[PDB]
């Protein structure tokens, strides 16, 4: 019964020695308050995530582990919701839902992102008043920058964010109730929305051709288009794209070398997102579930037991990337990053939030290349979704 040193906050703002610590004895090992598995290398996370042994199906799980002693019903909202979207769903049913959705991630769609976002990042740059010297990155850029994203690369009706972000931000974190009713709420949203009772949709963004594509569909029902929806929303306004962005930010702030290897050198640019990525996980563990009992880095996971894998420690591994805590635009293979998970379930966002990524970068750096840490950054209290709460930088 000896506890983790995973599990206690004290590590978020440096998770990394940790990880090593415990990756050389116990790559796999039990963490006590995560009810949980926790796997460390990057060969083992990789296989947990393409393995048909682990279930996605979890949140009777996660939410046991989140809220103990409060269970919900097999028709409660939570419920329906993890069974009907991508997230939680195994093929086949998966690969519907997520066939249902490839509207609006088509190569043609992030052709037409790629030029809306190249705008958006550059117009919020150059927004910072001329004279400006300090500025705190997280409200004022990384904050900013995926909400801009949210409304002209995926449509959600700039009206309507002050309904929707106080509703992601509270799923996200008082009381499982709560958190229930702005699920229901982000439902209801979904709907209405796409009967056009709420705000307005601009045209050829993700949530403009999913709406089109709606009457085309054959294999999923619109009851489905919500839930998937709902998650939509909830992974658009959630931590984990402000987190890339300010953890990246910080990562050039100190590294002036891969600065000027980012102005000089395109192969540089277009590694940025993946290596970014790389050297910090914004979603530091994600989860599994045992279908089978399975054998990992030499312990036996029994049937129904939860796994928790460590996508930040395996982007680190130095058997896979060599010298993982070096943040290096010229590394070959920064693109293997777990970041966005791998294989089924690959976050449905990554290209367009790699873009996102470079152009914010791109605009950045060709404004601000003298960007330095002006006291220390803060982290938030959180491991899974971890994030920077402050970072205080001087521009010029
Ligand atoms: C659209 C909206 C959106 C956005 C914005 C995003 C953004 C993101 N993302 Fe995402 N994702 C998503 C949507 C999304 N996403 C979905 C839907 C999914 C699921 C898919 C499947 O399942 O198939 C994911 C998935 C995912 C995963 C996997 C998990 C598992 O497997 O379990 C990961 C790791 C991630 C990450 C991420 C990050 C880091 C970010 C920032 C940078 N993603």
């Amino acid at each position: 019964t000896v506890p983790s040193p995973l599990a206690d906050p004290s590590i978020v703002p440096d998770p990394y020695p940790v990880y090593a610590d415990l990756a050389q004895r116990r790559p796999v090992h039990w963490v006590e308050r995560l009810n949980a598995w926790a796997v460390l290398t990057y060969a083992d996370c990789a296989a947990g995530l393409k393995d048909p042994r682990l279930t996605a199906d979890r949140g009777t799980e996660v939410l046991a582990a989140k809220f103990p002693g409060q269970p919900l019903p097999p028709d409660n909202i939570f419920h329906r919701w993890t069974k009907n979207v991508v997230m939680y769903t195994d093929p086949p049913l998966h690969d519907a839902l997520r066939r249902s959705v490839r509207a609006g991630f088509t190569r043609a769609a992030h052709q037409h992102y790629d030029q809306v976002l190249q705008k958006v990042a550059h117009d919020l740059v150059a927004s910072i008043p001329a004279g400006a010297t300090e500025i705190d990155a997280v409200p004022a850029l990384a904050a900013e920058l995926p909400v801009r994203s949210a409304v002209h690369a995926f449509g959600v009706p700039e009206e309507d964010l002050g309904f929707l972000i106080p509703r992601v931000n509270t799923i996200m974190t008082v009381t499982q109730e709560i958190i229930l009713e702005k699920l229901t709420d982000l439902h209801t949203y979904a709907s209405e929305l796409l009967q056009g009772m709420r705000g307005k949709v601009l045209p050829d963004t993700v949530i403009a051709r999913l709406a089109a594509a709606q009457d085309g569909l054959t294999e999923t029902t619109p009851e489905q288009t919500v839930h998937q929806l709902a998650l939509v929303f909830i992974a658009l306004f959630a931590p984990t794209t402000p987190g890339s962005l300010s953890s990246g930010t910080l990562a050039f702030a100190r590294n002036p070398r891969q600065v000027e290897r980012f102005l000089a050198d395109q192969a540089c640019v277009d590694n940025t997102a993946n290596e970014v990525l790389r050297y910090n996980a914004s979603n530091q563990f994600t989860w599994r579930v045992a279908a089978k009992d399975v054998e990992m880095g030499g312990v036996r996971i029994e049937a129904g037991q939860t796994l928790a894998l460590f996508l930040g420690s395996a982007n680190r591994d130095a058997n896979m990337f060599e010298r993982p805590n070096d943040f290096d635009l010229d590394r070959p293979n920064s693109a293997r990053h777990l970041s966005f998970g791998q294989g089924v379930h690959a976050c449905l966002a990554a290209q367009l939030i790699s873009l996102q990524l470079k152009w914010f970068y791109v605009a950045l750096l060709n404004r601000f290349p003298g960007i330095r840490t002006a006291g220390e950054p803060i982290w938030n209290e959180n491991l899974e979704f971890r994030s920077l709460r402050s970072l205080p930088l001087s521009l010029r």
